DNA sequence: TGCTCCCTTGTCTCAG
DNA sequence: TCTGAGACAAGGGAGC
């Protein structure tokens, strides 16, 4: 996630009738789904329960989901971190629950959100389902938020209403903080938007700071906004060095590690036998339950 | 004022209808009225100090309060250390002339008006203290009437017994509170606000016990959490903690201890009609509308 | 030389 | 002069 970015983006959110998503293929970001389900229960096989509940919600509206998972963790994402777990079984048995629903999946090389962004650019999907805001910085758009509680978000609306483009968002993160960077102490959603509007880019921002700190003549012209921003930056002891902004943060967002495979996904059909004989064994579900749920799913 | 003190005291307050204050002798803390009338009225409005003091005076008299006003004199060095248009001599003698014509007694405190106010009570020259300055409690103030000149708020009565009964805070508890929270006399410890400062007193009894525990260690749940909190704010508890000086300036401020009763005299219409016309152009007709009821 | 809302942010806890 | 929410506190600014 990028800190408080949903707060900034949210006023561009637009509602969407769940009906209208019929036959739309979606990249579903489930990189953290199992983890969440482990930590939000007052229980065992919650991931299977949680996955199933959600899978049925996607199918109920004719969504053609393709599930994506996490691979490795990128270098930048690690060095920023140093400053009940996920078992391969739990993973396998939800991928298995997908296959038996006929739902395809991939495991991303690195970050899932990055991958989802790639598939959408490759015309392999028509929408991306996630609650992770980093998807915007990786180039993603047509985001569907709060699918499981619905808010449509896209790069156009952000550009057109907030004036933020791809470069702007990658830079906002370097103020607000994110998985790739620590941000600037003192800069939250309001100030970081003020800075980008006023200074245009982080390189311009830093010159104004350094120059002003190197020769006090430079500040003589400064308006109220700049004057008050200086003290704040100073009282928080902000040093803006060579690696501000980071070319590495930029590159990591603009060229994330992703699968560029153009081969389309295949969507099968929910195998009522294997599904009923999965729920029964892993959860203890009688057939009369799964069939009441699944039969209207197969035949609509 | 002691930082955040009014939020700790707040639930101990009991509301007051103004009609219940008739004939009570009332020390008024006018120490900052002039500087505020300048800062708070404009469109800086000329002679706001006169109009300001005028309205407030009449409000006190409408409810039959016999007030005695108290102005700042000096500024204690410990206050000057801590911090590390204008109010003119004419404004002061102007509002004080007005007070004299109303037949209202007034004094100028050796130092802090709040402290003098607390003293006046302690000597039974008055029956209550009208101020909004939380520092008054540390000066041993009590029977304190807050919000007397709001605006949105109603008026709240505070006293040292309620505070002790409800909150478990005596005067020494409060003087040490002000060293966790900061005030005019100390900047306090950073990261210690109302909630946790209160908890420290109720667990350690005093800043001495609080220190030992923190230093004896820096060389359970609550104590470990607090220690992480203190360390991450980088708190230094030296020999000056708590401070005898802060303690002395609150327990023994400089005040006039004269036991001589004040004397309230009737307002003088003719004199008052004159003053307003000279300063503000208020015709005798207008003044009579406000004044004659009050005689 | 006011002091107080209240906005903006930083840390931490807690639970869905 | 895992995220989201929410509780606590620092640190400002704008206004009677
Ligand atoms: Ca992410
Ligand atoms: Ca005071
Ligand atoms: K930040
Ligand atoms: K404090």
């Amino acid at each position: 996630g990028v800190h408080s970015f949903w707060d900034i983006a949210g006023p561009t959110a637009r509602p969407v009738r769940l009906e209208s998503l019929e036959d739309k293929r979606m990249a579903v970001d489930a990189s953290i789904w199992i983890y969440q389900f482990l930590k939000a229960v007052r229980v065992k096989n919650s991931h299977i329960t949680g996955f199933f509940r959600r899978i049925c919600k996607l199918l109920y509206f004719g969504i053609r989901p393709v599930f994506v998972f996490d691979g490795g963790v990128p270098v930048l994402k690690r060095e920023t971190i140093r400053q009940d777990e996920v078992t391969m079984d739990m993973i396998k048995e939800v991928q298995e629950l997908l296959s038996r629903f006929g739902i395809p999946y991939i495991t991303a090389p690195m970050e899932a959100e990055a991958q989802c962004a790639e598939l959408l650019q490759l015309n392999l999907v028509d929408g991306i389902i996630t609650d992770d805001s980093d998807v915007f910085l990786f180039g993603g758009t047509k985001i569907y938020k709060n699918m499981f509680h619905v808010e449509f978000y896209d790069a156009e609306s952000i550009l057109k209403l907030l004036g933020l483009d791809r470069k702007n968002m990658i830079e906002l993160a370097q103020l607000l903080g994110s998985d790739y960077t620590n941000g600037l102490k003192g800069m939250g959603p309001v100030s970081s938007i003020e800075v980008i509007a006023e200074f245009g880019n982080l390189k311009n921002f830093k010159d104004w700071y350094n120059n002003g700190q190197f020769d006090k003549r430079k500040q003589e012209t400064e308006n109220k906004f700049e004057k008050d921003l200086r003290k704040k930056l100073v009282n928080n002891e902000i040093i803006l060095d060579d690696d501000f902004p980071s070319v590495m943060v930029y590159d990591a967002y603009m060229r994330p590690e992703v699968d560029h495979d153009t081969t389309p996904f295949v969507w099968g059909v929910p195998d009522l036998d294997m599904l009923r004989s999965f729920m029964k064994t892993q959860l203890g579900w009688p057939h009369e339950k799964s069939d009441e749920i699944l039969i209207p799913l197969i035949r609509d």
